[PDB]
């Protein structure tokens, strides 16, 4: 019962083996390594810890590469610093140069291009805005209106509202980046200002040069890719929702709305969506978060979140530990008062008809009515862990896999448990494997209801395509069952009339040798009955059906067989009785 | 696509084997045996005939026989007919008397115990009324006011409009005729003038001595019936509606209501109907049934009732087959112009929640949604078969069974047709053979989807417990696709540009070696298109996504292998290719 | 369109006359006043400057009072600020003494009879928490173990988590500003610490003895409040859910599921809420708000809530019209992108059947199918404009009324703009004032379809008892109209057949004297037709039926009144042509 992924950046807080394993301890599902900054050679270094403490602790944890991306600095500026006045105007040069509160250059020299008189341009993540007066083609210098007065160190950002920004996909240097998570066998690549399908397929044809098998996550960060949101996820495994830059380039006030519909749009897919960035900020420096960001994390979750990211917190705060600690405890909370009849009415109406997506709604509605404890989700990829996932179950869901680095793609998907178990052949043996790793779990003991799904044959697999209802074992009697309903409660072994006359209340089941009109009086009294012998016309059998009362006859030794005081559960169709609670 | 079953009454018109031949070819399903007339001697010779041509035709026909009842009869009258005045008085006798308009003896000597004052009493099956004047148990015997003065003959029926009439659950012959019954391991046991609990138990413990396994369907005649419907199918295995009978003791205007309430109270807990008595009656005469008639039989359909009965048409009367084929039309036609989708709709509200039915309402669905070929049931006992067939599906309804009696019982059930194939053991043979089965009935090729319920393991079976969706085999080639869509068209191998420059419509999925840029003008106005090799961004990969076309890439041999102007269907995820035509 | 409204805080930021004004302007419906600080002096100073400032702009503005409450302070402390140790112990006495880390005093001295050991005890807003270790009723002291060590100053609040906290329901203080509330018809007021019924009707009590008439909301702070809302809700006027007070006593990570239910149950009664505090809070400090804030504010709107309140963003912060612009500006945004089917649908299912409610869901579903502009609610109470409220409609509600006072009670009320025009007394009046004033809002023009709803007749009134739907006027031409169906499209007067020959598009509905054979081939390329005579089996009137194009004929002077080239709608049930667009 956990359900939302809890990502972290790693950073010199949280190198340490010792911090690690807390943190592993702590919830953390998928460790971020920002590649903004950092050499190889450290992220190498951290990768070898996690993994290390990973398979000592016996855990699953993947590890996410985020790429630094392209971007539109400033060039270098005189004396370090410059300012600007607030009714004035400043030339943004193509060519390089020194800052002057005139002349000022920035490094992507094709802005004179996207850009238009009009247009907006925003500087040291949006400190003080700009706004093109006037476009020189022959000196390459666009000439602008200052307005929000201020200072502007060197190497400082630039974004243009929206805009076609015309960079690459990706840089050089994630080119190169890419390439090492291919040659740590990393699980994630979080893609950076991802904004057309162009960008991610730059990363996947990469990736299919040396067969790599990683999932890619844009990054969304501008009005294009909000605009490009289903085409993206078309060509991507999944998303990340940076809202810090995101509220640089389209209004905070705005943000929200924009998010929620992200979510959702990647809920219809079945793409895992990780909320990012501005959650537990004040852990950094505090040892508990405020409100303001516990309502924040919440709403990541009601709006519909596979997953949430730890950034600085973790990476180069104080309170780590803690920070994932209380993390998982605002989710635990978001989640326990939320109403998972809602959750699946919202995504029966969302998601479309296909053969797949049948059977989760028919493993989700399902799930919702018997009220099963668990839906072990028998996978090769990962798809049917998703297909499940998707439909936002009560139940646990429970992805067994044969391959370790798809239990790792699992790691990151809402509700899923992922273990790995050595792959069967036979359906047959498909779902006996299901039976036991769902209880070896502790997840489920034999009372409890289990839905199977799985794609059969597991040759061909792609699609997921059925699913078993199965009851966790496993009748202590039978015989033949008298009536259709059902009820528990504990025994009272009657070897005869007397054997129950003064101490008797009602929430038992009787279990005698057979009714005679000395019976007949303390059976209506009861919950159930268990008879020795018997047919279905007998006085045992009649009793039962008139009166209302559950009841099985025919049962081979119950007074010998069947414990006194002990609880007991009886089925009357099927003629089953069970251990102690069933269904 | 015939779904309505036909049960035939076997008579002197229908003996010859000859006859049962035209009317097994004419769409029987089951044949009633009545028990209320003819010796055990002649209705041995029928179900010999019966099987006999049954299993020359290799055709599954059930039998059913049918109870006479316990019955209030007028014992014999003097001269034979007797007549009574309108607004005059007439004592019943509980001791047996010779008729005259003033005394007047009745076979239920028990009559004054169940009557009162007020009470009405029906003579020769509602000719004429009298009703209670006075009671006098000293000369036991009950004084009453004639009302419809009429003629009266021996022998004639006497009906007590309920009234907790008193009489026994079944007779001494009845109980003799059925015990025949279970000599000729018989198929249903249709039981007369049903009314409690009681009046079923009583068949059923002549049944389970002998270990019978015969299922018992009510006639359900009276307001007693009527009342007590829900605990009657408690313990009964179907039902019968006989309108003729029920239409004496409650008014013919309001049958037809009284009829759609029972037919919905079986639909609810997935007991088969029979609606009875007055379907086709003229065609006892003639050879054409009457508007009126068609109407009636019709409605039967419109309320939900798994089969249709012939009585009198066929046993005794002129055109029998024509009366078979007739009904069968009907039949067909009233439910080639219904709603599958309304009547599945009343159907997931009307039933309860349960195991059983979560598959139920799950393969009901999917079926209607991915617009499934068939439902092939496997079921040892008949149970999924029904549970599938309550819902009442579009798709075939297919039972694979390994025994000849089930096969038998399910005859009589909506929407299932049953095959007889030796029982596997593991699922996965199970699954393979269901597949088999369907093909083999030459109801679903190659480009169909196809349903697989069963009750895994089938040990237990008891409930049914799982299902598989399955697309019926088998791709032509596969590789690599690109974008997530389908469709279906009319290959066209291009081995140059040249190959398809002046010769083209749309329409078609071009199967080329790879795009060059003289390619890209006419892929953009194709419908498909499968290319030799390549990869993800290729160029042949990159025009479809952008311009939305499915296609699929890296398909081994493309050209040489897939032919020339073959419709063909394209599976962008997957990354599949089929024969023509799927899903 | 603008559905949520916006109550602000009044402070020493917002006296001022001309801030008053630019706040009224930036949308502000309702003036708070918090009683918690200033004299009636002050109080008073406002509340004449809102009046007048309000009646200048002609804008209708409530006056909310907001009381303090009763309280559970701390007495003084020792040297002014007092420590407490982490793992130490305290010791809370009854009886007032000087602060010290062992003897520590609080003013409600029958704490003591509330709490018991294990009860948790926070102190300075839950700053540091205790726990009950002993009870000593003879001492009346109670001994605490600390948790949380922290400083503690003066007279610092405590809060005991539910816990029946047994203060009374109102202050002495409390008793005498709500009667200064009488004193200046106040509109408003909502009551502090509320939660039980009790505590409202001694507000109430005070309220009827002058027969007072204003709106009562309790401010629901705690568990006791929580639990008990629906009889608090039986016996108020509205409600106000105060975040920032209830994430003390609740946790910060539960608040958000309660805010919704909250909210749920006041939609459900038709009861207004004010989501309360914490919504800008960063808006005292800068000009725009955060990105976590936004969200915040929005998720107020989503989980429904009638209006929405800025405390010390305008009171007392630098930004105020800033504040209440922004507030509006989220209110737009977070309304325009969501699904007034979905929000009916909801309400639909959850209120309850009544005569009253009958009306409401009959003008929320027609003002959907319709797509009506506005509803013009006309009250005297304001009831039916909340009635009508609570289904939320897209359409705009309009409360004409005749009372001054009821107009301030409907400012806070979701969706209703309310105006003042004197009584009508006959129905026939009251209809015809209703367009009248709708029409002279600017709302709607002569195109639109408004819907009628109030209680008639007006005397006994109380209830909401029809609805009249609306075409506002009043059709250009009549005549005959054949067909049944409507379009709208510009005229081409034709005079005759060459009159329109070259010069021809579709999108145009012509308007002759009568049909030809040279008129014909012209007429069925058209939109529409209106022709100046005929009759019913016509050239003109056959033509338009046969193919389908609505037409009017028998239109006295068509070729001479109606003018060429304007826009027109015709009407072919009906028979009625417009100015311009209709229904």
């Amino acid at each position: 019962m956990r359900k939302t992924k809890i990502v972290c950046t790693i950073g010199p807080a949280s190198e340490s083996e010792e911090m690690i394993e807390k943190l592993i301890n702590a919830g953390m599902n998928v460790a971020r390594l920002n590649f903004s900054h950092g050499s190889h050679e450290e992220h190498k270094g951290r990768i070898d810890t996690i993994r290390k403490v990973a398979k000592r602790l016996d855990k699953i944890v993947a590890i996410l590469l985020d790429t630094k991306g392209p971007e539109i600095r400033t060039h270098n500026m005189k004396d370090g610093i410059i300012e600007l006045e607030r009714g004035n105007e400043v030339i943004v040069s193509m060519n390089e140069v020194e800052g002057t509160p005139e002349k000022f250059s920035v490094t992507y020299e094709n802005l004179i291009n996207d850009v238009q008189v009009g247009s907006y341009i925003l500087l040291d993540d949006g400190l003080i805005e700009l706004q093109v007066k006037d476009i020189d083609h022959a000196k390459k210098e666009v000439k602008c209106d200052i307005l929000n007065s201020g200072e502007l160190k060197n190497k400082k950002g630039v974004n243009l509202p929206g805009v076609r920004v015309s960079l690459p996909g990706i840089t050089e240097k994630d080119a190169e980046d890419i390439r090492f998570g291919i040659k740590e066998n990393v699980d994630f690549i979080a893609a950076s200002f991802v904004r057309r399908p162009s960008d991610v397929l730059e990363i996947r044809e990469i990736l299919e040069e040396q067969k790599a098998n990683i999932s890619v996550f844009p990054k969304i960060e501008n009005q294009e890719g909000i605009d490009n949101i289903e085409e993206i996820l078309e060509v991507s495994d999944g998303l990340m929702v940076a809202r810090g830059d995101m509220g640089v380039e389209i209004p905070p006030e705005k943000v929200p709305m924009v998010q929620k519909d992200l979510i959702r749009q990647c809920n219809k897919l079945g793409k895992p969506v990780i909320t990012a960035t501005q959650m537990l900020d004040s852990m950094q420096r505090n040892p508990r978060a405020t409100r303001a960001e516990a309502s924040d994390v919440a709403n990541a979750i009601y709006d519909g979140t596979d997953a949430v990211m730890l950034s600085g917190e973790t990476a180069a705060g104080l309170y780590p530990e803690e920070a994932v600690k209380t993390m998982r405890n605002i989710a635990v909370s978001a989640e326990a008062a939320q109403d998972y009849k809602k959750l699946l009415s919202d995504r029966t109406k969302l998601v479309e008809t296909s053969l797949v997506n049948a059977i989760g709604i028919s493993v989700a509605h399902t799930a919702l009515n018997l009220n099963v404890k668990a839906i072990v989700a028998a996978t090769e990829s990962g798809s049917t862990a998703r297909t499940i996932s998707k439909y936002r179950p009560h139940s646990d869901i429970i992805a067994v896999t044969p391959s370790e680095e798809t239990a790792r793609q699992c790691s990151i998907v809402w509700g899923v448990q992922p273990v790995v178990k050595k792959g069967r052949k036979s359906t047959d043996a498909l779902l006996n494997n299901a039976v036991a790793t769902a209880v070896e779990t502790g997840r489920v003991t034999n009372g409890d209801l289990i839905i199977i799904t799985a794609g059969v044959p597991t040759g061909e697999t792609g699609t997921t395509n059925m699913m078993k209802i199965h009851l966790v074992g496993d009748e202590i009697a039978n015989g033949q069952g008298i009536g259709r309903g059902s009820v528990v409660g504990t025994t009272l072994v009657a070897e005869t009339v007397k054997d129950l006359e003064g101490k008797d209340l009602s929430d038992k089941v009787i279990v005698t040798n057979s009714i005679d009109e000395t019976f007949v009086p303390y059976v209506e009294k009861a919950l159930g009955l268990i008879t020795e012998e018997n047919g279905i016309t007998s006085p045992s059998a009649i009793v039962g059906l008139e009166k209302g009362i559950p009841t099985v006859v025919g049962v081979e030794k119950a007074v010998k067989n069947i414990s006194n005081n002990v609880l007991v559960t009886i089925d009357a169709a099927q003629g089953k009785i069970f251990e102690g609670y069933a269904n």
